[PDB]
RNA sequence: AUGGCUGUCGUCAGCUCGUGUUGUGAAAUGUUGGGUUAAGUCCCGCAACGAGCGCAACCCUUAUCCUUUGUUGCCAGCGGU
């Protein structure tokens, strides 16, 4: 399973940001400029998207763990259902500095969630004071919407998928410290030197990111099968 | 030379740690920021994530009612003074 050339063109994958934000480390990923904004050379993209997709299908068959990362509301929910298809792990709201490097801390932050999840089922809040019931409930929405998508990780992922290494450069700096391959969809204004398998393109369009993770959800099903 | 015990800034609201992270390093980060509160009190944000001593609470007393008991306490409903 792979993506075609013109199907991504209808989504606007070539459309980048203004030339007032571009990063000079991507000159080999630039086609030209139209209306003072950059245009991404997609003929370079498709092959560079497939050497990554061929590598991603390798670790999916070995039953490794991947991680989708997206912290922008214009794509924050498309990454959720994408992770629901290939039942892998994801973080769609806020990347806490320490999901990988400080995993020894967030692991006990996990047990804070589980017992609170199960006692929210046996009827413990009908036994508690309404103020403590207000306390244990308000924190439940905060934790489930922060690390709820990585609640069944069981350790460290064998891979990690990123969206825009410019806004999420906190994640790419951590992933390199543990020795984990990084697959990012670096926009034209980001520095892709911290990514192993770089993929030029746009993401500020909801229809654009649906092409990506959907295809990533496909390759994982090829692997787990 | 000390222990134990006390005053004191101050009943002011602060003081630190583990891990991660930034810096050659002293250290920084968290503990800053937007509001708010008696209060690093609480929420959101955030390379920080949690934790501890404190803060508050749990304690005593006082302000209201109910239940239980009625002496040497007390005096309404009834008699003798």
């Amino acid at each position: 399973a792979t993506v075609s050339m013109r199907d991504m063109l209808k989504a606007g994958v070539h459309f980048g940001h203004q030339t007032r934000y571009w990063n000079p480390k991507m000159k080999p990923f630039i086609f030209g400029a139209r209306n003072k904004v950059h245009i991404i050379n997609l003929e370079k993209t498709v092959p560079m998207f497939n050497e990554a997709l061929a590598e991603l299908n390798k670790i999916a068959s070995r039953k490794g763990k991947i991680l989708f990362v997206g912290t922008k509301r214009a794509a924050s929910e498309a990454v959720k259902d994408a992770a629901l298809s290939c039942d892998q792990f994801f973080v769609n709201h806020r990347w806490l500095g320490g999901m990988l490097t400080n995993w020894k801390t967030v692991r006990q932050s996990i047990k804070r969630l589980k017992d609170l999840e199960t006692q929210s089922q046996d009827g413990t809040f009908d036994k508690l004071t309404k103020k403590e019931a207000l306390m244990r409930t308000r924190e439940l929405e905060k934790l489930e919407n922060s690390l709820g998508g990585i609640k069944d990780m069981g350790g460290l992922p064998d891979a990690l998928f990123v969206i825009d290494a410019d806004h999420e450069h906190i994640a790419i700096k951590e992933a390199n410290n543990l020795g984990i391959p990084v697959f990012a969809i670096v926009d034209t204004n980001s520095d892709p030197d911290g990514v192993d398998f770089v993929i030029p393109g746009n993401d500020d369009a909801i229809r654009a990111v649906t092409l990506y993770l959907g295809a990533v959800a496909a390759t994982v099903r090829e692997g787990r099968s």
